[PDB]
């Protein structure tokens, strides 16, 4: 394999294991998507593209004593295909710090790696929620066949629950029963909590009664928007390629340079399972 | 056995284990019934019908120093019998994807299986709650000897708690003490949460105090209805036959074709334990 | 051979044995034609068409002291070829019945196989007597030079003997001495069970005394028709390719489908050896 | 098995051997239906219900050169289930008679056992011919799609033969040929004992010459009734769960109670195989 | 591999050997594109898509004494992906012909196989030259950045040579030297068969003396059209996933269906290597 | 080939003109292309017509027969049995036509008559017109 040429770096196995931990544990905290979008794979380092079906059509289910029908198939409305981009960010580790570790035992400050891990995961969320124009990707706020609901004035105490009930209505019309999850921009999340009124309860918990998969803010979603997602590998997956990892790129100047790379793409297999409120 | 002729498919043991997981984990999330109706069996692949007792009559319990009575039996009001239908839905796996897996190692996208698992489980819920006319089955909203309560206007803050107290009254009159569970249509679930009033509490939690088995929405229950169920193998079971499984059916065209099949039926042994609100 | 398969089928040997026995035993019960007409063959599955000779004309015959002449040759009035169709019907054995046998112990319902056997035997019967229009076959009621005898009203006692006498006159006038056989539409066969005059045996018994090859009936013969045949492997043959057999065809849906097939054609070698009472 | 067992019962092997034989030899003289209908199985003591197929409808057969078409599949007009009742009576052997037998040789009184065997055999016969309304079991006289013939007086000579001719004239024209069988009520069976014309054998012996599979009568059948049956497991079976057997139900006071029981039901696979003269 | 396999198919090895050869030897006479373009691979049955690089642009080269500068890197004008279609047709061998072959030596009719091989080869040729709009596959006549020449009549002498000179005068001046190749429509290919002036060889043989890599024609190409190609894998390849092969798709009725399939697409790495005369 | 009812046909031109025979072959190959048949085509011509193809095709300065032989890569042929002005164009190969031989041409001894030895040449042959639309007749 060895594109991940960790043999040529100076960092010993302990320093690698601590870099990998400082990346992974920063991913786990930073990502919102992998809380509501299930991982597919990881597939392998070399996979450049995925063929995947779109199951955008509703169809009946077979029910009989014996099984005398063949019309009760599921058939792809189309076999789409998607290329897996690279998300990457780079951090230096100064050669003096490696020398200090290897002689004195003052250990490498891997927080540079953790900051790269954050700046990659932020981009991963941005790709997943907002899509990306220039790669020709689509995301939950761009995929064209999705459901949509016109957002009401969420400064009124009746608004957000009603709009959630509209969204779950439109998902139920598609035949996507629960469990639903929802992700909300901070501009609206700071309203669901803010218009409790004299009725004296947070709308966030009122909605969390219905949207049993939970609600999240994400600063990545610009402006007033929300998206309701019927969760599961039946509807979406996040296809990883090669999971979030740090690569060595040789030195530049005397310093060492490393790259965090991540090759993930969003498989929206069922746009009818997505309902944006916007 | 080998009606489940998984020897003839190309998919290796790993690809089968991942299909089985992608089915089972989709069932577990999708089903509401198996949360409030206990499984019976699975009985076996070959069982076509079940004889089962109806215990619809209340009777005294023996209490003595020694045991000098024989009138304190439980006797079936009738031995009914029910045929176990097949629920099924089919999905293709394209031969190219199997070739890609077996050579490149780009793995089978089993989400086709998961989508079939969903479209079967949705039908299983539909059969259990709404019955099925043409199989001659009955369900919780059709079984004829059940209790019933006239639903009030649940747009009023007093309504739903009062109607639940009526329903638990009528169950207690049958001698079905708790724990009760309740399933509610979304049209009413979006009202129990919506008429908190200035008293500023969700009726859903107020009812969840009394209906300690919990409350669920299910889009399967059309219109304004609810059903209250005194849970347990003493009152109901879901008899499986052969638990939710995927079968291979040979190829059609070059493609492979698979079937999810499930043979379950609802044993309403005690209609007096069911009380619909409608 | 091995155009059929025994081995990919799910059935064990005892099930094949019961299916084949139920087929052969329904054929014997139903193949009226193979009582009055000899089987040529069965020649084998590979035979597709057969050349045969028709001797409709009559010719001079040699009487001389030395035998000088050579004009006296048997000339086939036409020499022809007939194609052997397939006669087939498919019966479907449900997977659940195999599963019940293999685990519970209830034997297979081979009644479907017996009904397929009957529908094949009846199709062969209909072919032999009436002939398939699309294939351009000739049947005993549609061959061109047969002795047409006008039928009288068999409600008069002795009329069926009178018309049998007419038919056996017409056949005897054509070089076809006995033993004749006759097949009767059953509405007339019931009308032949009368005590004949003062005679002290049935009109059926007088007819059998005259038609020593026996009287039969079959559903296919149109209302109030009958046919008298001057039997023997000269005057007529039935040519069999593959004799009636069962073949598996793989699954359809998930149920096992089996085919009963036979290849048969009527060789009317002497169109004068046939008399239809109509 | 062991639902019946003989180790608990008091009797020595010879007393069982006599009680069994005194049952069986009283049944045999009374079982009429088992003469005209094939027994299926007996399938097993625990067989509670049977799936079976009813071929009321008719469909075309394949006649074509290559056999391309697929439509020519045998389809049951309905698939049905039957529930096997228990037929039984309880006969009590008083303990003193046994205790006498052990010491004074005076035989066990078996006459109660013979009476139970008679009552069971009579109930079997009645269930088969007349059916039972509570169990919803149609009988040979009451199945819906049976053929029917408006009976004449049978007080002319030949009217019984004429109606038998009508009945064979309606099993034929409906796919069934012989060997037929028939059962008549005794009032009519006497009216069939006439010398038929100048023929020197009884009209009963004519009807037997036409109905070669046997003519019987049972006092179970009321008024002017007869049923004509196209014999053979392709059409009808008597399905036996438990063939008639004696079971020890333990004591009562100190007397011994034994049960004769039988489990038996009529499978009517082809309704048109039945014709009733009525 | 095993997505196609021959153990399930009925044929003996010689019947496969003849059916394969009757495919391949009918393809060979018809494959024109494979004469003018290099086959790449075949890469593998499971190769679903290919990344490839399009060098439309031009950039400076390093010419300097030390080679200090870094800018002189080859950059693709775009990086692109192509999805390999399946090219196929289904040809049916009727079971009777095989069964005849086993018993009477009459050969399997291979002519259907040759017709399928022809239709596949024709579709390959059409896909390469003309492209397919639904798949979005540009062809040699339709790629955007190809060179073009406004055709003359070709009804003067030398006009075909003059237009060929224009085409080589536009592959040269664009980085491509020979050996060129060319394919013309037959209407024009006939118009190239003139004796060229006083020269004593055909104008076709002049064009072949200039276009040493070969001149061909295919009826697939409509009207006045010709394409001139700078051969070699540096510019174009035909990428093959599966080279043309026969696959057994199982039975249908009892007949055998076989599929000829091929997976193939045109890689246009250098668009300027193509010039169309049109 | 000249009788099968589902065959393609072209109206024959006056081959006493120059180029008319090539133009008719162009029509026939057009109709076979429209039918979905590509070459190698073959052709057979009555000698009364075939001789009319041995002309200088025109300014092209070569024989029209060599033009047709370049367009019809199975070659032009002629026969006695194609009576009058007719030609047939055929998309060759077992995919379209076959000639089935039972017994390929052989001599058999029939014995003496009078005393002169009689011999019989025999053959069994029939035409498998597996695709009538693969035939186009110019007539």
């Amino acid at each position: 394999m060895d594109f991940l040429d960790r043999n040529a770096a100076p960092l010993n196995e302990g320093e690698w294991q601590r870099i990998d931990e400082a990346v992974v544990s920063t991913a786990r905290r930073t990502l919102v998507a992998r809380r509501i979008i299930d991982v597919l794979g990881p597939l392998g380092s070399g996979v450049y593209s995925i063929p995947y079906s779109v199951f955008s059509g509703k169809s009946p289910t077979g029910i009989d004593m014996v099984g005398e029908n063949e019309e009760f198939v599921v058939e792809a409305s189309r076999r789409a295909t998607i290329n897996l981009p690279i998300l990457y960010k780079d951090f230096k580790i100064m050669w003096r710090d490696v020398e200090a570790d290897r002689h004195l035992g003052l250990p490498i400050d891997v927080s540079t790696a953790a900051v790269a891990g954050n700046f990659v995961a932020v981009q991963e969320d941005h790709l997943i929620f907002n899509g990306n124009v220039e790669l020709g990707h689509d995301g939950l706020f761009t995929v064209k066949d999705r459901q949509t609901v016109a957002i009401s004035d969420w400064n009124e105490t009746g608004a957000a629950l009603a709009d959630v009930v509209k969204a779950v209505g439109a998902l139920s019309q598609a035949g996507h029963y629960g469990p639903y999850a929802m992700v909300v921009s901070p501009v609206l999340f700071g309203r669901m909590i803010r218009v409790f009124g004299n009725t004296g309860m947070l709308e966030l918990d009122q909605v969390k009664a219905l949207i049993t998969g939970g609600v999240h803010y994400s600063n990545v979603i610009g402006g007033s928007k929300a998206v309701v997602v019927a969760t599961g590998s039946q509807n979406l997956n996040l296809a990883l390629g090669q999971d979030m990892v740090t690569a060595y790129m040789g030195p530049t100047s005397m310093n060492h340079v490393f790259r965090v790379l991540e090759t993930a793409a969003l498989l929206v297999r069922r746009p009818d399972a997505i309902c944006t409120i916007e």
